[PDB]
Order: C-alpha cells, then sequence, then structure tokens
C-alpha cells in the first residue's frame, strides 16, 4: 500500500551508467529506462537497516503521490528485487543553483520571475498535500529544457532555514516559505551565496538582530517586497504559498508591474 501511487519497474528495463551521487545507503546514478529515456536512479544496497528501508520506500511512496508540473516526476520503483531503486526523470540542465551561476545575466526578468512562479506552485502543492520540504534551496530544484523548475530533494542548511526551525526544530510550510524567500533571492541574483561570506553563526545573529538580505541588482520592487515578507520573524505573519503563487501569477500576467525596480544599495562608489 505504501507504493500505491507508484509503478513497479522491472530491473531489465534499467541500465545504470554513471554514479552522480551517494544515497543514504546506496548510490545515485544516471542511466536509461526502457518503456530509452534518461533517468536518475537511487539504490538501496545490501545491508540497509529496517529504518533505512522504511524511509526509502516511504520516500518512493510519497513521490508517487505527487503529480504536478513543478514537482520531480517519479518514473517508478524497484521494490521486488535487490538492489531496490527509486527512478525519476532526468533533467539535462541539472540543478538550478549551478545552472544560474553558469548563465549569469542570460535571462529576462520575466523568465526569472516565471521560474519563481513555478517553484511556488510546486511548494503550494506540497504544502497542501501536507508535505513539509525542510530543505528548499536552489540546489534542490531541477530545470528542464522548457525552463520549468521541478522541486526535488537530493538530501543534505542554516542560511536557508527559518529561525523557529533552527532554534527548536519547528519545520512547517511556513518555514518552507522562509526558504522560498531565500530561493527568490538566489534566482534574482543568478545563484549568489546567501549572506556571502558570513559564517552560520553570523547569519543567525544578523537575522536575530533584524538584518535581512538586501535587494538583488535589477530586481523588481514587487519581487523584493515579496521575499522580504517571507522573512518575517513571526511565522504566522508570513505569506502562505497560496498568496505567493497568486502574487507571482498576477505580476507575470501584468508584466509592466515588474518594470519598477527596487533601489540597489551600492557596496562600492565609482566616481567619474
Ligand atoms: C533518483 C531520485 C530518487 C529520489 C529523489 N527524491 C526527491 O527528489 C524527493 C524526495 C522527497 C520529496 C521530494 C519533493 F517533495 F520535493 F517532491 C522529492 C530524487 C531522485 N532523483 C535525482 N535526480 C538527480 C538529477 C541530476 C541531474 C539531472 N537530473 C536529475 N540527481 C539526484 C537525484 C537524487 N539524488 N541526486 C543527486
Amino acid at each position: 500500500a505504501v507504493l500505491k501511487f507508484t509503478t513497479e519497474i522491472h530491473p531489465s528495463c534499467v541500465t545504470r551508467q554513471k554514479v552522480i551521487g551517494a544515497g543514504e545507503f546506496g548510490e545515485v546514478y544516471k542511466g536509461m529506462l526502457k518503456t530509452e529515456v534518461p533517468v536518475a536512479i537511487k539504490t538501496l544496497k545490501a545491508g540497509y537497516t529496517e529504518k533505512q528501508r522504511v524511509d526509502f520506500l516511504g520516500e518512493a511512496g510519497i513521490m508517487g503521490q505527487f503529480s504536478h508540473h513543478n514537482i520531480i516526476r517519479l518514473e517508478g520503483v524497484i521494490s521486488k528485487y535487490k538492489p531496490m531503486m527509486i527512478i525519476t526523470e532526468y533533467m539535462e540542465n541539472g540543478a538550478l543553483d549551478k545552472f544560474l551561476r553558469e548563465k549569469d545575466g542570460e535571462f529576462s526578468v520575466l523568465q526569472l520571475v516565471g521560474m519563481l512562479r513555478g517553484i511556488a506552485a510546486g511548494m503550494k502543492y506540497l504544502a497542501n498535500m501536507n508535505y513539509v520540504h525542510r530543505d528548499l534551496a536552489a540546489r534542490n530544484i531541477l530545470v528542464n529544457s522548457n525552463l520549468v523548475c521541478k522541486v526535488s530533494d537530493f538530501g543534505l542548511p542554516i542560511r536557508w532555514t527559518a529561525p523557529e526551525a533552527i532554534s527548536y526544530r519547528k519545520f512547517t510550510s511556513a518555514s518552507d516559505v522562509w526558504s522560498f524567500g531565500i530561493v527568490m533571492w538566489e534566482v534574482m541574483t543568478y545563484g549568489e551565496r546567501p549572506y556571502w561570506e558570513l559564517s552560520n553563526h553570523e547569519v543567525m545573529k544578523a537575522i536575530n538582530d533584524g538584518f535581512r538580505l538586501p535587494t538583488p541588482m535589477d530586481c523588481p520592487s514587487a519581487i523584493y517586497q515579496l521575499m522580504m515578507q517571507c522573512w518575517q520573524q513571526e511565522r504566522a505573519r508570513r505569506p502562505k504559498f497560496a498568496d505567493i503563487v497568486s502574487i507571482l501569477d498576477k505580476l507575470i500576467r501584468a508584466p509592466d508591474s515588474l518594470k519598477t525596480l527596487a533601489d540597489f544599495d551600492p557596496r562600492v562608489s565609482i566616481r567619474l
């Protein structure tokens, strides 16, 4: 029943090709699926514990339940044979943080805001399904060849985490909203490191002292206003994901709304 939303894939349809990561007790590979389609494949290798099996098949089962344009698509699961596997779609463009950093300045404001609308729609879906992500960050978002962003989770983030989650482990959709605000800043800066060189303790002290990240360059005023309200100390005052999706949708559909830019604070004076 755990796998009720998932298709069981036969091992003969899967070809693992290269290791692209390490799972909790296994490797992640790039490979091919016949039914050929490129896929990502996470294995659970011999010797896994009971807890690891529960977490692995539980992950597969929740992923099978998710069917949304902005959530990574599960192709299927191998549970009847060993090694067990979770198989997803593969995105040639890869993870959003590296993608942005390698394409600095190459997109329009409308394209960047469109990416954020898609991420927000995915998060609205997860929150509605009562799934708390806990690690929302550009590094966990994949980009397809239509620039569509798919929320994912590759495993292990002070800089992205809401204060109540840091302080007492209160992870909710509202702490995900804080993270989403950080993702907004990541997108609009083309993948800059949140808080630059500040250490983790310096970031937490700054947040507690009331400081917040400054505006990206060339950032629409409405977009910075929105990310700032994602960073309200009081969890109950932050927008819900429904509010975020609605605002982003309305801004894109009336795109002149994005022409008004927030003032950028220069960190350097050049006089000529
Ligand atoms: C195979 C697999 C198994 C499990 C998961 N699980 C989730 O994403 C997950 C879990 C819980 C909740 C949610 C959410 F709530 F967000 F929906 C999502 C993803 C993939 N797939 C990957 N794919 C790629 C990849 C790389 C380059 C281009 N394309 C793809 N790298 C990966 C992984 C996994 N690791 N790595 C390094």
